[PDB]
């Protein structure tokens, strides 16, 4: 009888985004509305931004994040996770008239990511090795504006919403090499809270994938997994 609130990024499309009419669109928007439907619930969608998802969840404001979220196993240690509904694999971003190419080229550059995510995770991991610095942004708009700008000279996030946003005709490229993360995407609550929206994400994912809407829904924004 309560209301599920569920919080997402900001602007990650294909996942979140907001159409010519402003309204909410999207992988994990058309899937969250999905699992309410076939569980009944009452859904209260927010867009808030990644970095403040994070925080409105650990502070219980609301229950549960869809934002292209990896699931690793360091986040298992806050947070629990459905099964995975999508590839997750992470790449740096340029310009298309940048010439840098591989991670050796980045020493004494500075490399964007967006707060509280795996990919900042993965430079903060890689720093010693690669020897870059590091830039963090709130937002894709606040680090994509920071890459074209030419303030950073990569900015790392996922694959499929850079391509995306390459497809729209943005000014991205993808140069270097890819970095799977194998855990996928998940649904998250607070570790040890909201199991029960965890297994209604988790039974109604499988029915989406069993009977074909879950394809239905990647087709709307031109993906076949």
């Amino acid at each position: 009888e309560t209301t599920v609130k569920i919080a997402s990024d900001s602007s990650y499309a294909p996942f979140e985004f907001q159409n010519g009419q402003k309204k909410w669109v999207g992988i994990d928007v058309d899937i969250m509305q999905e699992v309410a439907k076939i569980n009944d619930w009452k859904l209260e969608m927010s867009y808030p931004g990644f970095d403040a998802a994070l925080q409105n969840l650990k502070a219980g404001q609301v229950d549960g994040i869809i934002a292209g979220m990896t699931i690793t196993d360091e986040r298992k240690e806050t947070f629990d996770f459905s099964n995975p509904y999508y590839t997750s694999a992470l790449t740096i971003a340029t310009t298309k008239d940048s010439k840098l190419s591989d991670y050796s080229d980045l020493k004494g550059k500075a490399v964007g990511a967006k707060n509280g995510t795996a990919a900042q995770t993965w430079l903060q991991e890689n720093q010693k090795k690669y020897g870059y610095t590091i830039k963090t942004y709130s937002d894709g708009v606040h680090m994509f504006a920071a890459l074209s700008s030419g303030n950073i000279a990569g900015a790392m996030d996922e694959v499929p919403v850079i391509s995306y946003a390459m497809k729209q005709g943005q000014d991205l490229a993808m140069n270097f090499p890819s970095i799977s993360l194998p855990g996928g995407y998940g649904f998250a609550v607070m570790k040890g809270k909201n199991s029960t929206l965890v297994d209604g994400f988790n039974k109604a994912l499988a029915e989406m994938k069993s009977n074909g809407d879950y394809d239905k829904i990647l087709k709307k924004y031109g993906i076949t997994a």
